Order: C-alpha cells, then structure tokens, then sequence
C-alpha cells in the first residue's frame, strides 16, 4: 500500500473541473441527515441545522440529536450485531474499508472534497489533504496493519501448538469527532470497526455533512447494519449516556483537554458498573512552536510558519502559534511576515480559488478568538504586528494574526486558541540554549513542534532538549501535515494518550488478544518426578 | 531467544543437592531487608515481618515500611535519573536484563528458589517455574521483543528522512506486586524501567525475601541508581503518595480488583494535577473453569484439574475453582478425583520433597478460605466430597478441598477465593451446549480456562462460545501454567486490562513514541499552483 496522490486542482484539470461541479451541486441546497441505528433513520423533535461558516446564513444540513432512549436503543442493536461481526475474518472487514478507500479515491473524491469545503470552511487543498488522502490513508494503512497483525504469533513447542486470536473489545467503543478533520471522525470510528468493535459514533455538528458522506460510503461499501451507529447528539448528553452504559469498553475521542477529562473521570466514577476496563484514546491539542536558530533559511520559515500557523484558519491541534526568532533574524523575519501577510487572501473558498484560508467555525470560535485580540490590545507585553480585525456579518471571518509578546509567560504564548493568531517571542542570539528550555518548560502540551537551523550541532541539541516538547517533532519543516504511516501523529503531557494513529501500533488499542494452547498428548500424571 | 529450560530436581541431580544447600542456609537465618533509594539503604521506625508460610514462628525477614517523606524522596530522585536513562540506548538496557537473566539461571538459581520456597511456602517445581523459569524468561524475552521494536520505523520519501523514537514515559511507574509469583514483580518493575522510565516498586510484604533478592541481582546486573527504588510500604499509603503526585505516567499492578479499581478512582480524582495521562496496567483474578465433554480423556481431565486447582494452594489467578463434568463420566470423574486428593502430601516444602503444596500465603488469606470452607458445609445447594479442614496452629495450612454444587450460580461458583477450593457442577450430556452458555456467562471473570474434547467439532463449538470467557484459553491441557512467548497472558471482562505480558505487545504500554521529520531541501512558496 502506498500513500494516495494529492492532486493538484490545475486549471483545466479534471479534479477541478469535477470538484466545481459538485461545489455547484451543494450551492443553494441543503441535506436532512437522520440518526442512523442499524439500517434506520430515525428522527428526533430535537432538530439542529448546519451552517456553512463563510456564509451562516446558507443551512448545508439539517440534522437531529440522539436522546438517552435513542442511544440506548443503538447501544442495544450494535451489541447484538457485535458477536458475528467479531468473527467475520480480518481481510474481509478489511475488505469493505479499501472498497470505501477506493470510492473517495475517484468516484466519490470531488462530493466528499466539496461537503469538507462548504460545510467546513476548507479551501481546496486542505479538503484534498484531509478527506481524501488522509481519510483513503487510514482505511488503506489500518487495513495493511489489522492483516498484517494477524501474522504476530506465539511460538509452539511439542506437545503443543498455540495461537494468538485478536478478539475485538467485548461491549461498545463511543467515537466523539472533531469538526476540523472530515478523516478524523472516520478514523475514530473506523479503525475499532475494522479490528471488530462496534461503534456509537457522535460526530461534530459543524461537520455534519462530511460526517454522513463518510458513513454513506462505508455502508455502501458493505459495512453492516449496527457496526457503526451514526448518532449525532448534544456533548454532555451523549457523555453521560454511553459512560453510564456497563457495556461501554472505549471512547475514542479527539477534541479538547477538559472534555477528555470529564469522560476520564465519568467512566472512573462508574467503574465498578462496566462488565470490563474501559480504554480511553484522546487526542487533546497542543500550543506548538516554530524555533528557529539565527543559522536558519529564512524564506523556509516564513512559508512554513505561515503554512503552519493560518492553514484552515490555525484549526489544527498541530498548528504553530508560537514563533522562537533570535534577535539577529528578527527585522529580516518580520519584513517578510508583514510582505507576505499583506499577500494573504480570506474569503469564499468555493467562490474564489485564491483564497489562502476561510472562516473559522462557528459563533463560538468567532467569540473566543475575538476575545484574545481584544487581549492583544489589552495587555502591555502584546503588540499586534498584523491583521487584528474580525467581520461576522456574513461568515465567521477572522483576518491572520501576527502578535508580538515581550513576555515569553504571557498567556498567549501558553493557551491554546484554535485560530489565526501566531505569537511571536525574539530572544537574544547568545540565549539560544536557555530559550530551548524556555520551549519546553512554557506549556503544558507536547503536540508538535519544529526546528530550523541549518547549524547540524544545534539541530542535534535542541532534538534531545524538545524530547517529550513534541511527540512530533520537526527539522526544517512546519509543524502541521502529518502523512499516514510517515509520520504517526500525537504526544503526550496534557496533548492526550498518544496512541499514534497513522502507525502500526494504534489498532493495538482496539483488541484484546486471546492465545489458545492445543495439547495433542495425554497429561499423565499429577505428581512429578522429583516428588518420589 | 529459547525458553529456560525447566530442571527436574531428580535425586542425584547437582540442582537437587544445590537447592537444599541454599534451603539449609536460610533455616533458622533472617535478613534485614532496608528500602533502597538509589544505592541508599534506608531505614524507618515501622518494621515488619516476613514469617514462613508452613511456620510462622519463622520469621525469614525484618523489613521496614516507606513513610510519605521516603516515597515521595524516592520519586524525587527517581525523576533525576529519568532522562540519562531514557536516553541510553536499548541495547545497552537490554544487556542489563540479560546479565541478571544469566545470574538466575546460574549461580543465583537455588538462592532465588529457596527463598521464594521459604518465603512464600512454594515447593521445588512451583519455585523453579516461577522464580528461576518465567522470571528469566520475562528478563529475555522483553529485551528481545525491545530490541526488535526498535527496527519499527516509518516511511521515508523524499525530501524527508522520517524516525521513531521509542520515548519511555515522561514521570514514574508505581510498580505494585503480589505475593504469589517472585517473577511478576521483577517483570512489574523491571519491563517499564528496560523501556526507559523510572519505577518505586512496592513489593508484596509476604514475598519480600525473594523480592528483595531479585532486586539485588538487577543492581548487581549493572541497574543503574534511582531507576528501580525498592519501597516496601502500607499498600493505601503508597498509592495515595503516588497517586498524588503530579509525576505519576503509569500504574503496573497485579492483584486484587478491588485495588485496582480504587486505584484508577484516584488517579480520575486527580487527573487535573498530572503533568500526563497515567497509563494503568492491572491483572487481576479469575474464576477460571475447566469444561469436560463426554469424550475427554479422563485420566488428563483429573491430573489436569488437581494441578491446576490445587498447586501453590490454588493461589494462582489462572487456578481452576470450577469443574464441569457430563452426568455419564461423573461417577468415574469422581471416583479418581477422591483416590487421587487421598494420595496429595501438603506439609513443609523444604523438609519433605514429597509436597504437593503447602500452607496458604497468610492469616489473611486462611480466614477467607476458612470461611469459604464454611460456606461449603452450611449451603443447601452444595456438599463437600473431599477436604473441608484447616489448621493454623503450626503453618496456614489448608487441605485441598472438593465441593459439589447443585446451582451453577451458586456463590462458590462465582467469587474467587485463591485457595485449594475446586467447585464441581455436573450437568446433563445433553445439555452440553446449553453448559458451554453458563460457563461464558456465571461469573464476571475472563481469564483461563479450558475444554477437555477428544471430539474436534465440539472443540471448535466450544472455542466459539467461550472466545470472551478466557483471555488465555487450553484445549485438552489445565488452565495454569502460561509460559513467557508461547501462551501470552490476561484477559479481560473483570479479569484486568489484558495487555499480555509474555507477548511482544506488553512494552508498548510503557513507551509513549516521538515522530522525527527531517527535510533536507527548502520549502518553497507558502501559497499553492492552483491558487494562481
Ligand atoms: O457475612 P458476615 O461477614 O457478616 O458473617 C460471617 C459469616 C461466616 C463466617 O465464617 C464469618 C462471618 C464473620 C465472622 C466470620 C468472619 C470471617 C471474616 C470476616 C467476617 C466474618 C471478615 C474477616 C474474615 C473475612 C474473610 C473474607 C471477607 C471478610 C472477612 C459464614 C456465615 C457468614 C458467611 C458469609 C459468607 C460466607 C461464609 C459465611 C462465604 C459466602 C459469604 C462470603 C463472603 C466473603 C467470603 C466468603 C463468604
């Protein structure tokens, strides 16, 4: 198996062509998606809409929430499908996530790239990066590793033979799914169905379009009935229901640090009702740096910071939003942020191709972020180099931020904010070595980070210095942009359990293996040798 | 790497006459076993005693509990040591295991036998299978499966050069070990500290002469100080202190669930103060079954059923409690199981090579059998056939014990109770489907079991609807025994986490991996050919 291609959307290209097509498809119409519990649609009185976020006004989808009955319903059905689908081989449940795989590879490519751009607010190639080719990614890599898996075996010795059986989890896994990644919810609740879990999946409201196609194409696929149960909801509620349940046995969550931790602490607190320990898997963000070394090539951390930190509005768990430039550097590096952000377009990305990133979610985003460059403003150790300014009166519209911080503790430098809004800290050249240790010590995460320095000896230094700084960690390259079986993505300190989906290792969290040892002679006797 | 072979311990064998040298050396002998803090022997005012099993007027050690003050100076030191030993390389961690792996094979053999023996009441073969075979092979076969971990790395496509970093946890592991096996607390404390992290072990106070022994030929071994810190201590103080500290990565238990569960309460409790997400690791008990169909060979279904019910006294998580025994070989079932429990020796292990087993662990642990053993003559559904009497006048001595019930849910049948306690329900022949239900279904617990079949289409039957029953599951061989690479070993439901140690997966537990990108070639524009 090898990554899937990202295309190139040139001007006359067939994926451009098809992908304004289905863009034109989605324009001026709107999707009514059910609860999914087995082959049912099921409506509730509890109606929610979906907007697109660079027009609030456009309703994409309309959706409902899954109350307490509804879910204990589908918790119900997917067990009692869970036992067959268990024993179905691994290379046929394998079979049906390369079938989806192929589907958004070509017929299905330019809807699922559309759905991610309109409903979510990605430009093209952002979409492109994220439902398809990481989302064909997964279903290909887990598949290779759930087969692959099957051939770790025990070693047999006379008079016996062993083997390892790599059973499902026994109960239900709950998958809880961002809005930022289409790829990210079909990992979720993807990589447990393969390994024969079944799966209530929650995915995000502002990624309810995307989230359906997604499920759509499995089903069509061939996956079963009440393998995944497709059960939008309100948060707490969906929380609070599936840790209640004694059949849970995993959440697989990605989202924010507290919201993980609730969870943590609702399965705690019901812990002597579960037929067996629960498995959490949490990805929970990160507040990710961009060092660079007075040795670096300039122009290679200007695109890469501004890839890194604006790309999708900086809604990424991954995304730089704190800049290290030596003293000796920093005109050079502020002439060329300031040159290139006056260069940076935010606007429509389905009515204009130009556009370098779009509106940020929601109201709520729109709210957050708002309040930090009215913190910007604020605060005498911030100084706002660039943008600043905000527009809700058609999308969520958030200008790229450039904020410089005389104080490398200055709590932009530490919160995480889900927004264009990149931090900068210069600090004196002969302090490099105390700076990389104020890298480490200045946040409680440990997501992603990167080092630019063309000095080989300082690159080495600071890879040992920002060991657990960066479960992923990068050398002359942006922080963002993980790569299926490349780079398995996630870290540790408050950033969550690092489970490194998009490596090998992750559906070991999925199964909880059985050995059988077959003894093909009789025991004999109960007393030894010795005893007589 | 090849499994230690298992000595035979035959009159006139060196490993016979070396053993009773080691076993003369202890007799009347006591050793002052301090807590270690880095290489610092040190000393409270709570002493505490390890007495023989078979005599408890032997006390076999002095040994002091950790205060608050001692923990927590433990896990100061400890943290110091982390990062130089994170980062030697696996190797030469590995070379350590396996110079402590040669010691016990060799010259440390008979040491390590006769104390566990004298310690924890095992005769010769329980001894050499736990503290010289499965501890060795534990010591081998992780820094094997460590080494080969190793060479798991990623795709590399140009321009980048992409790694893995097998990072050990960021803090310290509570290693927490029962009394019943000398090898599960060396693999407790000694799988997380070969993977790079730091450990306060907490060794089982009825096991600590051969605890501590074990602890000494891994410093001997060349451990470094302050990465394994040997501190006994009250088993609620000790998870209090490390349950509050902020450093806490991970718990590696084995032991009661009750424990365990109280344990991960507290970390939830906590989870806001902790610099990461503790990893906990927990095996727990079973209440494991052997399954006879009519076509078993009888003689392996009784001498298969008394070693497993009945060696160690039954104190294995693995021991068989229930039998379940077709109405058509109950009489002859019956009639050889009674001949032979008449024929089974229970005295000093050390005195009288002809034990079968010995004195349970404990006054603890009697009064619990005892009054299981109450149960069994005042209960209208069960009787006893064999056994029934106990005596702590010289040693906790329990005779093996052979109950019939009539209700297949009796309580009996259900709770486990880690003495020589065997539970028989005879069921219909015809109804050996309909039994193959109860089985899966009377208790909480998934951890061994296995059916007794000469018939091949009920062994398949039978390995179906028990897949979720044991963790480690034997056809036609007892339900004890696992050995480290052929049978890895947990289960599931109440059983504990299940993450197999004695299989190549259990030391992923104990690494949280970083990801390296390197990019050799600038990165170019940040805008994208089809924005143009
Ligand atoms: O249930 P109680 O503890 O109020 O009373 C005693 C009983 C009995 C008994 O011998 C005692 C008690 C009191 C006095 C004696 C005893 C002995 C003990 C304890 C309480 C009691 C504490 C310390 C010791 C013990 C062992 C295991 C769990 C709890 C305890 C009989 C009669 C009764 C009893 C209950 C049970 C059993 C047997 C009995 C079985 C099935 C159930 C049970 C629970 C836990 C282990 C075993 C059993």
């Amino acid at each position: 198996v090898a990554n899937e291609p990202v295309l190139a959307f040139t001007q006359g290209s067939p994926e451009r062509d098809a992908l304004q097509k289905a863009l034109k498809d989605l324009k001026g119409r709107m999707e009514a998606i059910p609860c999914v519990v087995g082959d049912e649609e099921v409506w509730t009185s509890d109606v929610q809409y979906q907007v697109s976020p660079f027009n609030h006004g456009h309703k994409v989808a309309k959706f409902c929430y899954a109350d307490k009955s509804l879910l204990n319903k589908a918790i119900e059905a997917a067990l009692a499908a869970r036992k067959e689908w268990d024993l179905k081989p691994i290379a046929d449940r394998a079979q049906i996530f390369l079938k989806a795989a192929d589907m958004l590879s070509g017929p299905r490519r330019a809807e699922i790239l559309a759905k991610t751009m309109v409903g979510q607010g990605k430009t093209v190639i952002q979409a492109e990066i994220d439902a398809a080719a990481e989302l064909i990614d997964f279903f290909r890599f887990n598949a290779k590793y759930a087969v692959e898996l099957e051939g770790q075996q025990p070693i047999s010795v006379p008079p016996s033979t062993n083997s390892t059986v790599y059973r499902g989890l026994e109960g239900f896994v709950a998958a809880i799914s961002p809005f930022n990644f289409t790829a990210i919810g079909g990992n979720l609740a993807g990589a447990p169905a393969l390994m024969g879990n079944v799966v209530l999946w929650k995915p995000s409201d502002t990624a309810m379009l995307a989230s359906y196609a997604v499920y759509r194409i499995l089903r069509e696929a061939g996956l079963p009935p009440n393998i995944i149960q497709f059960v939008p909801a309100d948060g707490p509620l969906f929380g609070d229901t599936v840790t209640s349940s004694e059949h849970l046995c995993g959440i697989n969550f990605t989202g924010s640090v507290p919201t993980f931790k609730h969870l943590w602490k609702q399965v705690a607190q019901n812990l002597d009702r579960f037929h067996t320990f629960p498995r959490l898997a949490g990805e929970c963000g990160g507040k990710n740096f961009h060092f660079v070394h007075r040795s670096a090539d300039v122009e290679s951390v200007v695109s890469g910071t501004l890839r890194s930190a604006f790309e999708y509005g900086g809604q990424k768990c991954s995304a730089c939003s704190r800049l290290y430039v030596p003293h000796s550097l920093w005109p050079q590096i502020k002439g060329r942020l300031l040159e290139e952000h006056s260069r940076i377009k935010v606007g429509d990305p389905a009515e204009d191709f130009g556009t370098f990133f779009s509106a940020v979610i929601d109201a709520k985003s729109f709210a957050r972020i708002k309040k930090w460059l009215e913190h910007a403003r604020s605060s005498p150790s911030l100084t706002i180099l660039a943008g600043g300014k905000c527009d809700d009166s058609v999308g969520y519209f958030v200008e790229p931020c450039i904020v410089e911080s005389k104080d490398p503790q200055e709590p932009i430098m530490k919160e995480e904010i889900f927004g264009p809004v990149l931090s900068v800290y210069v600090y004196p050249d002969d302090k490099y070595k105390e700076t990389l240790q104020l890298v480490d010590s200045t946040t409680s995460y440990g997501l992603t980070g990167a080092v630019f320095s063309q000095d080989k000896d300082v690159v080495q230094e600071a890879t040992k210095v920002l060991r657990n700084a960066a479960g992923n960690f990068y050398i002359n390259d942006k922080s963002t942009g993980s790569i299926v079986g490349q780079q398995p993505f996630g870290g540790a300190r408050a950033s969550g359990t690092n489970d490194k989906p998009g490596g090998p290792h992750y559906i070991l969290r999925w199964t909880s293996p059985q050995v059988i040892k077959e003894t093909h002679k009789p025991l004999g006797d109960w007393s030894y040798a010795y005893m007589q």
